[PDB]
């Protein structure tokens, strides 16, 4: 029978809806509030679509040919909203700074951030694990990555939460201006006073033809990292913790062998992908997937959460198996826009989740599954809150 889509029963558990879509309606127009968008749910179609040159990030394909003259490529020069060759240049410049060592160097800091939060949580609560733990880690990590002065952090975090929906969308519109101004000035302090962190690194960036990020590009890139790395990581933590709380068997396996945490994080990303659909693509011309044709100029979402449970890709896809092999999941995307932060996200997930279950072996949900409340956000699989009882700290 007809499962609700992006409404009703869908928000608490969209997986049955996605399974029915993959089986019966794999390429489907969705009447979303701000406008209709097409959804692809089969793994093979999603994978193809990510490398389909006819599926663009350039919103100007929504305009008929005669209306394009005046029009800018992007509303903000963010690399995620570009096609090659412009994307290729920004990806080359920023990518330089995302070194293996920079990631390894962050691990002790992420560990300290997690331990600091864990220390302040009570044994008997109940406590909202989202507000109190998952929400805090990723922005504190972004602060560390970028080199936001520790005095400016609680302020930085404050305006960051405003971007992750506190009140109406009037304030975010100006919170961007605050973060833009703040980052703009910080970049100046880094220029005068180089440090080992990312903002400083991004200024040095210079290819042999002398190329470098403009002042405008630098701030847009920093804002992109904040936005791309905050809510996403929060939901990796929230969703992975929930997966363990709801699968006693897998939780036992991890407890007996803590080294499974890396494999576990890959499986959480597959089993309940936090970026549930990829951000919109635009058809540059008509495309046909699973015999269904999407006209030129349309908006298209790639169903990552749906694709990651496609049995044509992964056998027993509805089973959580933290020993499973990750291979080929689409939770970080695929092709040219593949998540720049994937290594950092994976690090944050394994520290946040691994340390929590190590610190609090008797952690338990304090409500029934049917009582969990998810954010009604098209591209997000995210708990609004997670009531838990932390239980005693491990011996
Ligand atoms: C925590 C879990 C995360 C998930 C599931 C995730 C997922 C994704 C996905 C699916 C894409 C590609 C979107 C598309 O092709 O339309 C992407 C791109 C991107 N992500 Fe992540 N992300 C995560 C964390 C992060 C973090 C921590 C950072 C930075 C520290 C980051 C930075 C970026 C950037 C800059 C892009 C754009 C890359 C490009 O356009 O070339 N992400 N992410």
């Amino acid at each position: 029978e007809q499962h609700d889509l992006f409404s009703g029963t869908f928000w608490q558990n969209p997986h049955p809806a996605y399974a029915a879509l993959r089986a019966e309606d794999p390429v489907r127009k969705l009447a979303l509030p701000d406008g209709p968008v097409w959804l692809l749910t089969r793994y093979a179609d999603v994978r193809e679509a990510f490398v389909d040159p006819r599926l663009s990030k350039d919103w100007r394909h929504t305009l008929p040919e005669d209306q394009r003259a005046d029009m800018p490529a992007t509303p903000t020069p963010m690399m995620i909203l570009m096609d090659p060759p412009d994307h290729t240049r920004l990806r080359k410049l920023v990518g330089r700074s995302f070194t293996v060592r920079r990631m390894n160097e962050l691990e002790p800091r992420i560990t300290e951030i997690a331990d600091g939060l864990l220390a302040g949580l009570p044994t008997d609560g109940p406590v909202d694990l989202m507000r109190e733990y998952a929400f805090q880690i990723p922005v504190q990590v972004i602060c560390e990555l970028l080199g936001v002065p520790a005095e400016d952090r609680d302020d930085f975090s404050a305006w960051s939460s405003v971007l992750v929906d506190d009140s109406p969308a009037d304030d975010k519109n100006a919170a961007m201006g605050k973060l833009h101004g703040y980052l703009s000035d910080l970049l100046e302090r880094k220029r005068t006073e180089p440090d080992d962190a990312l903002l400083s690194s991004l200024l040095a960036v210079s290819d042999e033809d002398g190329d470098r990020l403009s002042q405008e590009e630098l701030v847009a890139m920093a804002m992109l990292l904040l936005i791309a790395g905050h809510e996403t990581t929060v939901n990796l933590i929230g969703n992975g913790v929930l997966a363990l709380l709801t699968h006693p068997d897998q939780r036992k396996l991890l407890a007996e062998d803590p080294s499974l945490i890396s494999s576990a994080v890959e499986e959480f990303l597959r089993f309940d992908s936090p970026v549930s659909q990829a951000p919109i693509r635009f058809t540059a011309e008509d495309v046909t997937y699973s015999g269904v044709t999407i006209p030129a100029g349309e908006m298209v979402m790639l169903g990552l959460a749906a694709a990651n449970r496609d049995a044509d890709w992964m056998p027993e896809p509805d089973r959580l198996d933290i020993t499973r092999d990750a291979s080929g999941g689409v939770f970080f995307g695929h092709g040219i826009h593949f998540c720049l932060g994937a290594q950092l996200a994976r690090l944050e997930g394994r520290v946040a989740i691994g340390r929590l279950f190590a610190d609090r072996p008797e952690l338990a949900l304090a409500v029934g599954l049917d009582e969990l409340v998810y954010r009604e956000s098209t591209l997000v699989r995210g708990l609004s809150r997670m009531p838990v009882t932390m239980g005693p700290r491990s011996a």
